[PDB]
């Protein structure tokens, strides 16, 4: 079965430990602002970021305007973006430096005209966690690995947190990159789990609940809603 907002509730709250600094993996500093993100988000919406990413602790960027890099990276996390006359250029100076071909072409349309332009980019959740799913299967970005019973699962501290109040909080205070699961959890137990959490669909029924509820992934026990017609 399959549980058709995963995906947006994953990126609301990947979302969300943004604005908090909540488990992220870089920061952008640019006049005075800093702006915590998760790489492996940024490389899954932009081919600059993938690139800059292959090759340093440290990279200089052309970028001076704040508030422009502020709404390129919400569109990035919320695939919306409202563009005005206000804050066009800003944008478009970023959406330039980045290589993002749509948010300029988006940019040069509202100023080639009041006039305001809403984007969104249809089913975001569901393209950026494929994304973070395909990351996963190769290790790009994974910071942990979850053992179970000697078979280590790698993964990305930022998406566990997204769907488990357990990693939330064990990565909120801790910094180690490996994990062990209680002596109860098996192997295929928690990669049903780590599907789930990963892509939105689920497939003994009593352990995975009780793994469930370990890691107190609240989702899996919303059943939805039986409407008999007679």
């Amino acid at each position: 079965s399959d549980f058709p907002q995963h995906s947006q509730h994953v990126l609301e709250q990947l979302n969300q430990q943004r604005q908090l600094g909540l488990l992220c993996d870089c920061t952008f500093v640019v006049d005075g602002v800093h702006f915590k993100a998760h790489k492996a988000v940024l490389a899954a919406c932009s081919e600059y970021f993938k690139m800059l990413f292959v090759d340093k602790d440290v990279v200089h960027l052309d970028i001076s305007n704040a508030a422009g890099l502020g709404q390129v990276l919400e569109f990035m996390y919320t695939a919306k973006l409202s563009l005005s006359p206000e804050n066009v250029d800003d944008v478009l100076a970023v959406a330039t430096f980045l290589q993002m071909q749509d948010i300029i072409t988006a940019c040069h349309a509202l100023k080639s005209l009041a006039q305001t332009l809403q984007m969104e980019i249809p089913n975001f959740g569901n393209s950026i966690l494929e994304c973070l799913n395909e990351q996963r299967l190769q290790g790009l970005y994974c910071d942990v690995s979850v053992v179970v019973k000697g078979h280590a699962f790698k993964a990305h501290r930022a998406v566990l947190a997204a769907s488990s109040s357990y990693f939330r909080d064990l990565f909120n205070n801790s910094r180690s990159a490996v994990v062990e699961l209680p002596a109860a959890v098996q192997p295929q137990s928690f990669q049903q789990i780590l599907s789930f959490c990963y892509t939105g669909r689920l497939s003994d029924q009593d352990l995975l609940m009780y793994t469930a509820g370990f890691l107190q992934i609240q989702e899996i026990m919303e059943k939805g809603t039986e409407f008999f017609l007679k």
